[PDB]
């Protein structure tokens, strides 16, 4: 009995076990063993095996459900019928899941996007309730680590839990769970892809492959000419001096103020982060993505669909920064520009550039410099995090 054989037997258990309840209840015993082969045996005929299980060993069935060890039984009464299954379910003749299983082609045009359609949301929805046991809408560390198990590896760092919404205990939120593959899906599809292999999606949802999850959005050119988008999702490049505040920004949208903040650690530090904004009634999603002070703005960190310039009021030498950035890459572009003064919480110095932020936003026809601060007892004002949204959706308004 080889193990490489039991590990996949036992993912391929835990992946038929849809509703995470430890057996195979005679549903998913039909969905697994239809997909399979062909026809589901007679509902009796099904037992003239459940109760074989039965004879053998103890733990084979437990409240009308085929356990684990009684699944791994059965494998052992059969020695082709096991390498049909595996092979329904992506593996190859070395106990490896393919690469056409785990990456699928899914080739995106120049300037369009990537997002996870309707269905393929319900499927994380599912899958997200199905692991949580104790019914809080949020997911423990216990919780994750089962969730994991179809992995060969650690999908997530603990950097997501300052990426994403979380709870009281920095828990990933049910809402924090969505935007966690959101965000996957929109910076690396492929890795996204990868995930939903793991998880069996393709199998479950009974499609061709994972790339049938995912929306691709039309080129940005022709929603610009068009002057509209169906885009959900929007990226938003936020740019500034050293600590002038970006991070704070970017941990302003998931809620958190600048006590909140001190508490993130070693590695929690995201440079990502993302969370649900509604526009005029529209549910949208905006990605921040901090940009940290380097010696060069590629091309790379400069497209997005809205910018966020951030100076930093208690600093004269930080808003000299942004106007330079502005001149540089964003002066004659396509693309929508806010400046934010943040730290607004401090006093307010003066700027050693010549021109004043107000003077400068109504010069290059912005919209007035946004006062900000983190540092607030409750929440931080979500009033930018709309704003920005608003610009990228509506660019020119
Ligand atoms: N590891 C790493 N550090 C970087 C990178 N680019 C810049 N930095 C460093 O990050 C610092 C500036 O970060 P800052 O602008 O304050 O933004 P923050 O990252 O949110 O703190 C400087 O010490 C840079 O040398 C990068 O790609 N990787
Ligand atoms: N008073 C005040 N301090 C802030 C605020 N936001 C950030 N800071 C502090 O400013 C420093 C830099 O903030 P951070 O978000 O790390 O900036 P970044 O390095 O540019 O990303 C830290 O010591 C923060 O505690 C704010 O709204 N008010
Ligand atoms: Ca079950
Ligand atoms: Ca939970
Ligand atoms: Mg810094």
């Amino acid at each position: 009995m080889k193990p490489a054989c039991i590990k996949a037997l036992t993912r391929i258990f835990k992946i038929s076990d849809q509703d995470n309840d430890g057996t195979l209840n005679d549903a998913e015993l039909n969905f697994f063993q239809r997909i399979c082969f062909n026809t589901p045996l007679a509902p009796q005929a099904l037992e003239d095996v459940k109760n074989v299980v039965r004879k053998h060993i103890s733990d084979g069935v437990a409240d009308s459900g085929l356990t684990l060890k009684g699944f791994l039984f059965l494998h052992t009464l059969f020695i082709e019928t096991t390498w049909t299954v595996l092979r329904r379910f992506g593996y190859d003749d070395d106990l490896d899941l393919t690469p056409e299983y785990l990456f699928p082609l899914l080739k995106i045009p120049p300037d369009c996007t990537t997002e996870l359609n309707h269905h393929a949301y319900l499927f994380l929805q599912s899958t997200f309730d199905k692991h949580d046991l104790d019914r809080d809408c949020a997911l423990s560390p216990d919780e994750l680590k089962d969730l994991f198990k179809v992995f060969p590896y650690i999908p997530w760092g603990p950097d997501v839990n300052n990426t994403v919404c979380t709870n009281e205990r920095g828990w990933i939120t049910y809402q924090g769970f969505l935007s966690q593959w959101t965000l996957t899906t929109y910076l690396d599809v492929q890795r996204c892809l990868e995930y939903l292999g793991y998880l069996g999606y393709s199998i479950l949802t009974e499609q061709e492959s994972q790339a049938s999850a995912v929306t691709v959005t039309r080129d940005k050119k022709i929603d610009l000419q068009k002057k509209q988008t169906q885009r959900n999702v929007f990226r938003c490049n936020v740019i500034g001096v050293k600590n002038c505040g970006k991070s704070g920004v970017l941990q302003a949208l998931l809620g958190r103020n600048l006590m909140r903040q001190k508490k993130i650690r070693e590695d929690h530090k995201s440079y990502y982060a993302i969370n649900t904004v509604y526009v005029y009634g529209q549910e949208k999603y905006l990605l921040l993505h901090d940009i940290s002070e380097s010696e060069f703005l590629t091309e790379a960190e400069i497209i997005c669909d809205v910018v966020c310039l951030v100076y930093d009021v208690s600093n004269p030498k930080s808003f000299e920064y942004c106007a330079r950035i502005f001149k540089q890459h964003f002066m004659d572009s396509r693309i929508p520009c806010l400046i934010v003064a943040a730290k607004s919480d401090l006093h307010e110095v003066k700027q050693e550039y010549s021109i004043s932020p107000t003077d400068f936003c109504r010069k290059h026809k912005m919209p007035p410099p946004q006062a900000f601060t983190c540092n607030t007892a409750d929440a931080p004002s979500k009033d930018i995090f709309v704003k920005l949204t608003t610009m990228a959706m509506y660019p020119h308004v």
